[PDB]
């Protein structure tokens, strides 16, 4: 999973880009819900929030380090099939 750091400028642009609805506005920055963040695996070749963030505030979350198989498994859980 990714996470949004303290560099977030609360610009809103990443929220509509997430295929899983993992991003929402928090207290002081936007926040990724890790159980919904597949790092876009299953939907896109790369993370869509990272592509749009203007200040590079979105990084790997080391407390939710996931393999590709885990991220694809999470995509399958979220979307069914
Ligand atoms: S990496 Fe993909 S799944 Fe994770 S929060 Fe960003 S847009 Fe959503
Ligand atoms: S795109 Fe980047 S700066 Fe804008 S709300 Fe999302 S994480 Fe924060």
């Amino acid at each position: 999973a990714l996470m949004i750091t303290d560099e977030c400028i609360n610009c809103d642009v990443c929220e509509p880009e997430c295929p899983n609805g993992a991003i929402s506005q928090g207290d002081e920055t936007y926040v990724i819900e890790p159980s919904l963040c597949t790092e876009c695996v299953g939907h896109y070749e790369t993370s869509q929030c990272v592509e749009v963030c203007p200040v590079d505030a979105i990084i790997k979350d080391p407390s939710h380090e996931e393999t590709e198989d885990e991220l694809r498994a999470k995509y399958e859980r979220i979307t069914g099939e």
